[PDB]
């Protein structure tokens, strides 16, 4: 027995951060959930009870109010990369550190159609996320991603001509329901340290606007020759927009609504072109994943 | 031993329903998940085993689904009347029909700044409710509700001259944060029937605005002196704009965001005039009530 | 506008506290989530900002962590009725004290056949709650319950004899899977105060004992003719067995396990006597309901 | 653009087996929650809409019914191999099947004493789970565990020698609290296919067991120096207990509960060797893992 691999630290540590404008009066709100985890020379606290190896959890916690107080939390890009240098540059023995930032939508309020000063609302519980990886000696590896994102279309979708065997049942159809909750990755080519992360800052929040765009207008307009199809026209649009990235990871469950034959009541139609009330189906559901890259 | 009460049916009914524009294409979605527990001359069902009195649940569930294929599912109040009354005429035994219906969002997506005519997100887990209870010769009893809009503002909201004893350690505060997931019923006067409901209808669509707006606008503008100082601001102002409501509650918890003293880390300031980042508590949360009505 | 009735309070707070035999070394652990809404002359801070008859939520929950300290925890319908009425008696205006307590399981383990001093595990989810209202003048009303206990048999459950008609499409059964969730409740006699509460203590153990094991025998070993049926066999046994109890009520879902038709398939044989492989379904599920009480 | 990586399949398909003994009339059941996801030539049903590469996710839905109905269902490690397996085999363009099974609890009851026929309880929400990955060419990789084991020390937890520096303000102590919920994964030997599998089905019940109890004697037992070095004695335990095994990882949250200092009130002493009731931290949580391996 020996170890093989190892990393600890505080999870779930909410965090809101308040920007007064002094000048104008209005102000903003950031609300987010953050977890670092670290790696390094620390198997000995597993192996021998050593804790001097320790750097404790509470301390992870205290480093991440006080760095979300001396610097800026967005783009979480940036604040990620931020929290993952100063552990590595901090302590020597530390290699590695891992942080996974969820940003929580507190949208601004629009009273008799003014945006208010200080009200916010959670509109959606679509998130905007960081996994940000910050290696001694190998830079800093970010994966922004999108997720929560739920929607919904009721016609231009379709499914037919797979395969069909002893095992089939499902009818082709060419006209169906399409739900998804939307989670989509897009990882970004490493970079050296803080000093080009924030040389790329705009990109951050500008991409994350084109990541949402692409998949709303391609879901919308889409008529879907299979969930497949469809997330790679997603996909293959946003790399084609952002060359910083070099993939894009799309995670896509197929929430079913299953039509309901009534016609065993007073021969009442709800089935095919009469389809108008269906049963959305909790669960099972189909999951479709892809991760596209630059072809070469 | 003997029934003092009883009433039993189908929950958890998920139903979507789609109206197709022949005309112009533009297709509308509705989902909800519907309740329906019944109640009437039912009590030897379970001292006897004497099942002939009982409509069984899956024969609940059929109707919801057929009584959606031939009704209009919104507003939910007209719905939830039509289902209730169904049960208490079709069958001579049951004389009270309990309907509750948690409407889901499915916002019309805007693509290009255009409408898109068959896809939709869901923009919030905020939910529009109703419980309709129809009993046989009372009429129709109808409750309304908004719940799941959850909201902050980060300034504009105090808290002092609460009562101090030995069991009192809050400070008190002239500018605090202020988060809630807003909970607000307003209980409709009793409808005869379903002509009388049917007479009302586009006051269901209109007081559910009215509740949500005056609910938006008094807590962005509000210069609260407590939860409860400004619920009942709210409550007072939707019973004085529409009438047929007898009553409106509001149920708000306080999700309290702590101030995080870091003074002992190089004297760092983030309390008082100076806190920037906050604390966001789980648990526990202040709970706020209050039922209000129209004085003599 | 008037208030017509309000109550706040603190909502989950959650209590750990432990008990350390000197003698022997053995601990003890308890833990549960606490709320409590006070009543009273409270009005005036909802309609005129006054603060003044306010007990802040946070002291509530000081006084919640007091109050363990210095008093048992268990039962809980003790410790609900001490924390009740220390708020109707030390504060003049509060006219009623609501507590709801949620005990969480914490079974000792038993580590090679014997039973550990200090080590536990949470051994289901199922809960033990109590609702105690101490209203002034008018003594301490406590609902005891046991909730999230879930359980499945796979035969010896059936339903035939309902109503059918053309809404009915479920086929007659008898033999099939019956699995629920129960929440049981056993309301007691009013009590005049504190001092019969504590002269009643061992029941309470005693009587949530009884309600759990009533209700695993009796479902265990009903050939069962619907919930209904089965449900009021277990309360009526429960009344018959604790004379301080005036009602039993059970609130039941039918979590629906459905056979598969595999016919399809190589004349795969899984239905009726052949059925192996079912399909728990997660929604929609029947949902019965009865308060029993004792015969004039 | 290029497909790099793709998956797709059903995900969250519940199913329930009933084994029926017509020799003692005893009944056993089985209850799990199934994913698979298939990879292979597929990527063109992504990039040119071609469906006849995908067997559809309802085909495979169907598919885990109909093995399920002739296969055993237990150990989970043999179901998903023979499951996975069949993907493979059947379909030329297939050539990974990824099988994960999380398996419920329904323990059999116990009445007065004595293990009842057909009735169950579902003791503890802890699961038994499997990953099974058939990749063609390249055998089945089995990755078991446990999770969801929710278990709390009341003592004998120390944590004390951590590093100490201007990020630092957690006090040493000796005595603590220790709470987490167990993730443990045992990674298995290669196996060359269903035959090595199934000539090794013994030795999966009877890891998982050895698992539990190393888990559960050791978390009792181990007077703590931190999670840490506990966590690596269960780990290194497992390893020598069961040499098909090649790692062992474990993912431990420390819950923690804090003390409360009650002294402001009339001098109450709830701190230090006086602590008897404590607060519950439902967030943050350290989060520690390690994965151990065999050394050279
Ligand atoms: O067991 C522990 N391990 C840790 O790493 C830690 N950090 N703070 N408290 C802790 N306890
Ligand atoms: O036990 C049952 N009670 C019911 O009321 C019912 N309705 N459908 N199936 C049922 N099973
Ligand atoms: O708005 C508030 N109402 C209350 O009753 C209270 N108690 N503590 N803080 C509080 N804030
Ligand atoms: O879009 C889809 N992709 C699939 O792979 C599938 N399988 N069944 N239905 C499906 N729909
Ligand atoms: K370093
Ligand atoms: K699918
Ligand atoms: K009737
Ligand atoms: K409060
Ligand atoms: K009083
Ligand atoms: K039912
Ligand atoms: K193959
Ligand atoms: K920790």
């Amino acid at each position: 027995s020996a170890v093989k691999a190892a990393r600890y630290g505080k999870d779930n540590v909410r965090v809101y951060k308040v920007h007064k404008d002094e000048k104008t009066g209005v102000q903003t709100v950031y609300e987010m959930t953050v977890c670092v985890l670290l790696e390094g020379e620390i198997e000995t606290s597993y192996t021998k009870a050593d804790n001097s190896v320790i750097v404790a959890t509470d301390s992870i916690k205290n480093t991440i109010y006080i760095t979300a107080k001396q610097n800026p939390v967005t783009p979480p890009e940036l604040f990620g990369s931020i929290l993952g240098t100063h552990f590595i540059e901090k302590y020597n023995h530390i290699h590695a550190a891992h942080v996974n930032i969820v940003c929580h939508r507190w949208t601004r309020m629009d009273i008799d159609g003014k945006p208010h000063p200080h009200s916010f609302i959670r509109d959606s519980e679509e998130k905007r996320n960081v996994q940000v990886d910050v290696v001694e000696g190998k830079g800093i590896d970010i994966k922004s991603s999108l997720s929560g994102l739920t929607v919904l279309k009721s016609t231009n979708s379709q499914f037919w001509g797979f395969l069909r065997d002893e095992y089939t049942t499902l009818k082709e159809t060419w006209d169906r329901i399409l739900s998804t909750d939307v989670d989509a990755t897009w990882q970004w080519k490493n970079f050296s340290g803080l000093q080009e992360v924030r040389s790329h800052v705009p990109k951050f929040d500008a991409t994350w606007a084109t990541a949402r765009e692409v998949t709303l207008k391609t879901f919308a307009e889409d008529n879907s020759a299979s969930v497949q199809a469809t997330m790679y026209k997603m996909a293959e649009q946003i790399l084609a927009r952002q060359q910083l990235i070099e993939t894009v990871e799309y995670s896509l469950p197929n929430k079913h609504y299953f039509e309901i034959d009534l016609s065993w009541h007073k021969g009442l139609q709800n089935t095919g072109k009469n389809a108008e009330v269906f049963a959305p189906q909790s669960d099972p559901n189909g999951l479709i994943k892809c991760t596209v890259g630059r072809s070469s």
